[PDB]
DNA sequence: GCGAAAGACACAGATTTCTCCTTCGCATATAGGGATGCGAAGGAGAAATCTGTGTCTTTCGCAACCCTAAACC
């Protein structure tokens, strides 16, 4: 709480000037990203980031190897979300993977006690990150399968 | 943010080795005498390499933590 109070004058400044120029701004501790459709207006910003850091708080600086562009072309995800082209939320592939066989290995019971507590809640988050991934398990393994692995433990 | 224990950075100074500077001695191509030129040892005084001192740098397993699942810092 302490830091997000100290930080609220620098939050402040670079919203405005961000705002003018068509940038979307945002802060999670102390990472920092930007967004924008515009071609060839995200090199400005790095100085103007390292001006405010010195006139508003003393002391703070930027860590220059950990400075990152993308766009949609290659992989873009923001604090461990992936975005897809269409412009949707998502978990991955690979991730998705992991839980189908998990469950398909959990159907013919093989699986610990302790990796169903595991998954359990790995499913929960899948489920509130994107609304529809008990829908599609239901419409692959079918209700009766599923709710007795849900009611288990 | 930074324990103990080894290096990097900057600044002196010291020393053995060597290379330039006398000094007179010689010599040999010209019938003895004199002269342009080169060789031999001291005697310097210059210079590259080495060595020594003082201020930082780094980042500990660093009395005093909870015990259900997932993600973030």
């Amino acid at each position: 709480f302490i830091s997000n109070f100290v930080m609220y004058d620098f939050d402040k400044s670079l919203d405005d000037w961000c705002r003018n120029n068509g940038i979307t701004y945002s802060r999670y501790a102390d990472d920092i990203t930007f967004s924008t459709n515009i071609k060839d207006i995200l090199c400005r910003v790095p100085k103007v980031v390292k001006k405010m850091l010195s006139l508003h708080v003393p002391g703070l600086s930027i860590n220059e190897s950990k400075t990152i562009f993308t766009s949609m072309a290659h992989n873009r995800h923001v604090t461990g979300v992936t975005l897809t082209p269409q412009g949707n939320l998502s978990i991955g592939r690979d991730r998705k993977r992991m839980l189908f066989a998990k469950i398909h290995k959990y159907s013919l019971g093989l699986l610990s006690s302790e990796e169903i507590n595991k998954t359990k809640g790995m499913i929960a988050f899948a489920n509130y990150l994107e609304g529809d991934f008990l829908l599609r398990l239901q419409k692959k393994y079918g209700c009766e399968l599923i709710t007795k692995f849900l009611m288990e433990g």
